[PDB]
């Protein structure tokens, strides 16, 4: 039963995406953009995994979506609170989508991810992902989320399953959704 209460002046919830708002600042200098975000996509990411040309395109057009729909634009430098209210937005949006059925930019952006790996993901693969997207590059805590998520009968994870854990993770600070990267991300 997916948490569809928002959190956001929670210290934890705040911590969690500075967390990866700095991931995102390789620079470090406070301040990120729409393209290096989209070049971590396609040009590390993606080429790394060695998607097809479509599934890479496919794949940037979900993450252009996602980070617009927190205020991230090409040529436009955000530093931390622009960013953090803008997912405030995000996760308003998303949950009144969740709610309503229709697809949310997260379930997407998961349906691109998981195609790339192919309707679902090996807990190598998701090793694989976690080192080269570096959002979870600790073997350990790839395996804690695979603990943490329903696997199927195979012993893989399901877009179904992750979308929901993602919108407990990202939008909800869901206490379901506590521990989904391990210590990788608090
Ligand atoms: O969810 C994910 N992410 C969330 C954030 C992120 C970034 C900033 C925040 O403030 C909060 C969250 N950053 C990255 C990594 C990444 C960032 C940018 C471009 C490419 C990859 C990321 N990778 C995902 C991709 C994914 C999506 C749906 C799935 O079902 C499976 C995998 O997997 O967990």
């Amino acid at each position: 039963a997916v948490k569809l209460k928002t959190d956001f002046d929670n210290p934890r919830w705040i911590k969690r995406h500075k967390h990866m708002f700095d991931f995102l600042d390789i620079n470090g200098n406070g301040k990120i953009t729409l393209d290096e975000i989209v070049s971590k996509a396609s040009d590390d990411i993606c080429a790394k995994l060695e998607a097809t040309p479509e599934q890479t395109k496919r794949h940037q057009v979900c993450v252009e979506a996602f980070f617009r729909g927190c205020g991230m634009e090409y040529g436009k430098e955000i530093a931390f609170p622009q960013y953090l209210d803008g997912w405030k937005q995000l996760a308003t949006s998303e949950l009144k989508k969740w709610a309503r059925n229709e697809p949310t930019l997260i379930r997407e952006w998961g349906d691109a991810v998981f195609d790339i790996f192919d309707g679902t993901i090996t807990l190598d693969e998701w090793k694989a992902y976690g080192k080269i997207s570096g959002i979870s590059p600790s073997q350990e805590d790839c395996e804690a989320t695979f603990r943490h998520c329903d696997l199927d009968n195979s012993g893989d994870l399901d877009v179904d399953e992750m979308t929901r854990q993602h919108l407990g993770f990202w939008y909800t600070l869901d206490p379901e959704a506590d521990g989904l990267y391990g210590n990788g991300v608090p």
